[PDB]
């Protein structure tokens, strides 16, 4: 159990109905101070919130990769319940890219095209790790991607904890609230979530990166039309629709995005392939 006496409060990062998130300093992290994010459960939090908290701890404890959020420690042998992760200073990737303009010499901070590819390749690397562990993320989007120092990307999962992105989730039949615009066609129709559908979502995430998070995927189409589109991928009568090529995206890179959106799960490129393309092949028109 992490010694909670080693956590020095600095600033509250956010609040919730069942807990609080704090930015903490740890002096001499080798066991100047290391900054960490600590989720503390309120002493009056529900037994259901406590259940989610402990299961969240279990899940995270297995994920140890440079492009995945790390669980540093937990304080659970006593109350209040704490979970300690890395602190990603630049917030989520949607908030990060939305604050930048593209570096375009032919034409507020700037971000270059090679840097957008490095960001996407780090997301690919993280996902390759999850896929090799048979772990299906189920909600890959830029909002669930965290930005640290040196343009380091760490894939996370906030769920619906932040009310910031309610427009990105749709309540289907059964009170299940899903991110349909990022979901593969088999997910929306059959609830079939696999590594292959994580690829589809990566494809939509690469679109967001290339758009500098300026627009919602299929923004001109209603939620009902995004669902009806998945039925068109099922019928395979050539009437299904794809996200349009971002202005700064070359045709070669757009062709990779379309592959992630193949009708057949087995035709979608593995994360090892996306990673190599994004890190090596940027020499395309
Ligand atoms: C306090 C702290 C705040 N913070 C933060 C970092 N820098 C700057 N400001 C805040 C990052 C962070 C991330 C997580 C997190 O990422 N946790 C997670 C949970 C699941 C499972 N699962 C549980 C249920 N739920 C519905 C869906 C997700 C799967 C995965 C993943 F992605 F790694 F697989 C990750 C949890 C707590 C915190």
């Amino acid at each position: 159990d992490f010694p909670r006496s080693r956590l020095r409060f600095k600033e509250k990062l956010g609040e919730g109905q069942f807990g609080e998130v704090h930015l903490c300093e740890v002096d001499s992290p080798q066991d100047h101070p290391l900054l960490v994010a600590v989720k503390i459960l309120r002493p009056d939090a529900t037994k259901n919130a406590r259940n989610d908290f402990l299961k969240e701890v279990k899940i995270m404890s297995r994920l140890k990769d440079p492009n995945i959020i790390r669980l540093l420690g937990v304080c659970v042998q006593d109350d209040p319940l704490c979970m300690i992760t890395d602190y990603m200073e630049n917030g989520d990737l949607n908030q990060f890219l939305s604050a930048h303009q593209l570096e375009d010499k032919a034409a507020g901070p700037t971000i270059s095209y090679p840097m957008l590819l490095h960001v996407a390749a780090q997301i690919a690397s993280g996902m390759r790790y999850l896929a090799t562990l048979n772990f299906v993320h189920r909600d890959l989007a830029t909002r669930n991607c965290l930005v640290g120092e040196n343009f380091t990307i760490k894939i996370a999962d906030f769920g619906m904890s932040r009310n910031l992105y309610a427009g990105d989730y749709y309540r289907v039949q059964g009170r299940a609230v899903l991110p349909i615009r990022w979901m593969a066609w088999e997910c929306i129709l059959m609830g079939k979530f696999t590594t292959a559908s994580d690829v589809w979502a990566f494809g939509v995430t690469l679109w967001e990166v290339l758009m500098l998070c300026r627009a919602q995927p299929f923004g001109q189409l209603t939620d009902e039309q995004v669902i009806e589109n998945a039925g068109e991928f099922f019928r395979d009568q050539g009437r299904q629709v794809y996200l349009s090529r971002p202005p700064a995206c070359p045709q070669g890179l757009y062709e990779l995005m379309l592959r992630c959106w193949s009708r057949e799960s087995e035709q979608r490129p593995p994360f090892s392939q996306l990673h190599r393309f994004l890190a090596e092949d940027a020499l395309n028109t």
